């Protein structure tokens, strides 16, 4: 055929979720492999990520040699990076379905029974997560798209304006304002608020069923989401005050 639109290729959970082989499921541990260091580059920023990069390559290596913890944590970060809350959630089922299908065998192998370390990059992601989610845009207009953060730092500016009005030129250049947001807001579709409140929901739903799946492997060692739990609660009450707004039911 003729190359597919969009960015990357669909990135499919049942291949993903594949053995690579029947006597060894999750391949070999490919750290020191050239393309895992290609991959380590890529994410690498002070230098900027390419996190399209990041997305083909950490899931070839997955679908194609090895099941491995660090490349499903990154390929969820840059799937985020790259369609955004989708994305996220995308990431957030893979993880979920290699602790089902791959606990005894996927890379890092433990040693000396430290779950807890062999789930550090699962803890930094929670972390991240929340970062993430308060980027997420909860306006779509006038040349412009706001987040959580946006609002936050809108709120922060309008305050100290009222406390130092004259400073107000510097302490508003180039940070949004409440006026501007609001703007935004007013052109921002229907459309665009369904499938937000939609795509928030489906985040929680996989967040939840991972949470879950790591109380059964890792019990006591299992990492804390409550940073991302927190942050996804914030950003779900903006968004749905934002859509009630605009006249979304
Ligand atoms: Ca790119
Ligand atoms: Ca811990």
């Amino acid at each position: 055929g003729l190359v597919p639109r969009g960015s990357h290729m669909p990135i499919n959970l049942p291949e993903l979720l594949t053995p690579i082989s029947e006597a060894s499921p999750s391949g070999d541990d490919l750290l020191f492999s050239n393309e895992f260091d290609a991959i380590q580059d890529a994410r690498r920023y002070d230098k900027e990520a390419d996190w399209g990069f990041v997305v083909d390559h950490a899931g070839e290596l997955l679908r194609t040699r090895t099941k491995d913890l660090r490349l499903a944590v990154w390929l969820t970060e840059a799937l985020a990076l790259e369609d955004g809350i989708t994305g996220l959630t995308e990431g957030y089922a893979l993880l979920e379905g290699l602790c089902r299908e791959f606990w005894d065998t996927f890379h890092p192998l433990p040693e000396d029974d430290d779950i807890e370390h062999r789930l550090g990059n699962v803890a930094w992601l929670s972390g991240r997560t929340a970062e993430l989610l308060r980027a997420v845009p909860l306006t779509d207009g006038a040349s412009n798209a706001f987040s959580t953060l946006d609002w936050e730092v809108a709120q922060h500016v309008a305050q100290s304006i009222k406390r130092d009005p004259e400073h107000a030129d510097d302490i508003a250049r180039g940070k949004p304002s409440i006026e501007q947001i609001d703007a935004s807001r007013r052109v921002t579709s229907i459309a665009f608020y369904t499938a937000l409140l939609a795509n928030l929901k489906a985040f929680e739903f996989a967040l939840d069923a991972f949470e879950e799946r790591l109380v059964e492997r890792a019990g006591d060692s299992a990492p804390s989401f409550r940073q991302a739990r927190d942050a996804f609660e914030t950003v779900y009450r903006l968004a749905e005050r934002f859509a009630r707004e605009q006249g979304y039911t």
